[PDB]
């Protein structure tokens, strides 16, 4: 594979889209690649890793627990609910939804959570109280994946996401536990994770969240590094392309290779 930021130009240049990328220390916040990284691209259910840190503060606050079971109704779950679909007798608690959400990609889940933070406005406030002044949430699932050029709604940058990722698992905004429970879910992703390591050598942590919207549009926020530790977050979104799921999935992979290939940096 070569160089990372040539891995991405070649990427572009075969899907006909936009990539966004930032890799960035863990850590310290040291960005160490970026490309188109104050570009807008539909986040898709990579949201929901945010969602999950909104839940999270209310919980340190003492305004929610992840205890909490919420019943709902068969007339509120949206496209995609492989574990909330199977609750309606028994409600979810506020964790199983956020782990629903997170690990699983459940729609109807993130719809639920996203009620208790005050929707889309309420968590793009949150964004704005924890110094993301760009990153906006406007709609719910599934809605906010329909990734119209050029509009702004449901966008993130990578740059901001990178940083408002970081703040959310390292800055002590939320609690030590807390701050740990968002690690968790990333690290339990059910969707890609599996994947991810079968293909990954021997060594390298991952810890993700994937999304996937239309028009081409997909993205993943993860953690990655060797010697079995989170040392960068990586946030790659393409948008803007006919390719595909497979070639999209393998140019994030490529672009992965690049990383993995040039670690030292
Ligand atoms: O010399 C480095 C390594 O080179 C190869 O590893 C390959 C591996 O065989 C392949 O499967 C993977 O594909 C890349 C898979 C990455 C998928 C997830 C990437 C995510 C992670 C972070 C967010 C963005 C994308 O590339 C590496 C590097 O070439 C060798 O197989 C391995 O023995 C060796 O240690």
């Amino acid at each position: 594979s070569p160089q990372p930021l040539e891995q991405i130009k070649l990427s572009e240049s075969q899907l006909s889209g936009r990539v966004g990328m930032i890799e960035m220390d863990l850590a310290s916040g040291r960005t160490l690649t970026a490309w188109r990284a104050d570009e807008r691209f539909p986040m898709m259910s990579t949201f929901k890793v945010v969602l999950c840190g909104a839940v999270l503060a209310r919980v340190d606050a003492g305004d929610e627990q992840l205890e909490r079971k919420i019943h709902y109704r068969q007339q509120d779950l949206v496209d995609y609910s492989p574990v909330s679909e199977k609750h309606l007798a028994d409600g979810m608690t506020v964790g199983e939804l956020c782990a629903a959400a997170i690990t699983m990609s459940d729609n109807s889940a993130a719809n639920l959570l996203l009620a208790t933070v005050g929707g889309p406005a309420g968590l793009t406030a949150f964004l704005r109280q924890i110094g993301d002044n760009v990153t906006r949430l406007d709609r719910w699932e599934t809605e906010l994946n329909e990734a119209l050029p050029g509009d702004a709604r449901d966008t993130t940058t990578p740059a901001s996401m990178a940083a408002t990722l970081r703040k959310l698992l390292t800055s002590q905004r939320l609690s030590a536990r807390s701050q740990r429970q968002l690690l968790q879910w990333m690290v339990d992703d059910r969707v890609a994770g599996p994947l991810i390591r079968s293909v990954l050598p021997a060594g390298w942590f991952i810890a993700d969240r994937t999304g996937a919207g239309e028009r081409g549009a997909r993205g993943i926020v993860a953690l990655l590094g060797p010697n079995n530790k989170a040392e960068r977050i990586v946030v790659i979104y393409l948008r803007d392309t006919p390719a595909s799921m497979a070639e999209r999935n393998q140019q994030i992979a490529g672009i992965g290779a690049a990383l993995i290939e040039h670690w030292q940096r």
